[PDB]
């Protein structure tokens, strides 16, 4: 048969992956290499093999990267590279709970030669990923998929922070997709949100106590949720935030999660 | 091992806890261990994308050989494979537990299929319980009832819209068929801030059912909100009735009925 997708946490995965994954067709030799991929810290690899599970194809592998200096970073990677298995899961997960940016694009073309069955270098055509957003904020708020893509977003690209009396923090790390970060902004009714740019490391953040409830609040009442390190950073901040006065009387920081 | 990570696995057994059943049956010396559920023809294409979303299982279509002469159909979906229960329907039942007395059901069948129990005569004997297994407070604080409720609503709710002929005007009423589960029908008022709820009782149909503007405007954002969807037929009755419930004058007026499910 074929694969069910009125699934949640297909969203959840595209928004992972459209963080921080990969969707390519790259050169080998003269063939070609179709590839789904995403790379994480060590802190990640059993989110990894989360995904390997859920998806029910992939590969998971932990890569040495040799530093400059004479040590040794290590990665983990989960990928899917059988034919097969991208025209049959992968596809259709895509197809369902389409990406959100621009990157959408690069799943068209990867989507376009794949089902061509191109496998020859020379009869691929020339492919530069568009800088016009594909969505407005509004066709965002539209998509009733929006909050569980959301999860897998700030799985990815979410951070949690605590620091000193005591402040808390919601950030998320943006790379020119404001039509995305309105969507959210409007989304989640964050008010006191405050951009960024420290080495065109452009985010998005906000400190204010009832932003950070919304924040909190959203991710405690949604079904879909974290899942690797990501989960174990925001209960911390939990924990804390609890200990900081005027967050946590402000409101009912949950204790399950 | 099965990652049960994801919330549909609840909807699952809220689906389950409400039209199906999870039992150890005789055949003579054997045992027969079946996870089942029988609909309406009408939701056979449910019944097709748990099998998907499961993995495991048969589809088939039962034919009811009626007094009369009429053959009536319903559909049947079921799991009997020992390892398919043992590593798919177990870990999601471990994970995502019921919530009525019914769970006594699921910790019996499992305790001797692990025990890998094959034999009638070594069956212990089994009733379920009278007690419930969970208070009204012991379901509100389940991380998962949200998602459990869908399944439960795709089985157990009812989205009717019509005219009684001794008003003037159509009425607006969300209900949900009873049996023995006040503790989870509590849960479910106070869960979804329903005020003006009533119950039932035309031939033993104990139900809970509401009329008010406030209380469908309650319900209709809860599902509408909700990640989890209705699948099926229990889907095209929501979507019929919100298109109706748009004609309405005093529901219409009170709030913002969504256009995108």
């Amino acid at each position: 048969h074929k694969l069910n997708t009125d699934n949640p946490i297909y969203a959840y995965i595209v928004g992972l992956f459209e963080g921080d994954g990969w969707i390519t067709i790259s050169k080998k030799g003269k063939y070609l290499l179709y590839e789904l991929g995403i790379e994480m810290h060590i802190r990640d690899i059993q989110l990894l093999y989360k995904i390997k599970n859920i998806l029910g194809i992939g590969k998971v592998t932990i890569k040495k990267l040799k530093m400059k200096d004479g040590t040794i970073k290590e990665m983990c990677k989960f990928n899917v590279r059988n034919k097969n298995h991208l025209k049959n899961i992968i596809i259709p997960i895509f197809n369902k709970y389409p990406m959100l940016t621009n990157k959408h694009y690069d799943y068209l073309y990867f989507k376009d030669n794949l089902l061509k069955d191109i496998k020859y270098y020379n009869d691929l055509s020339y492919y530069l990923r568009p800088i016009k957003p594909f969505n407005t904020t509004e066709d965002i708020l539209n998509k009733n998929y929006f909050s569980s893509w959301l999860i897998g977003f700030f799985e990815a690209k979410s951070c949690f922070s605590i620091y000193k009396m005591k402040t808390a923090s919601f950030e998320v790390s943006m790379n020119n997709n404001m039509e995305v970060m309105l969507a959210i902004k409007s989304y989640l009714k964050i008010n006191n949100n405050i951009y960024m740019n420290e080495f065109n490391n452009s985010k998005m953040t906000t400190k204010s106590i009832n932003d950070i409830k919304n924040v909190v609040m959203f991710i405690n009442n949604n079904p879909i949720k974290l899942l690797g390190y990501k989960k174990l950073q925001y209960l911390l901040f939990l924990k804390d935030l609890r200990t900081i006065t005027k967050y946590n009387n402000y409101f009912k920081i949950p204790s399950k999660y």
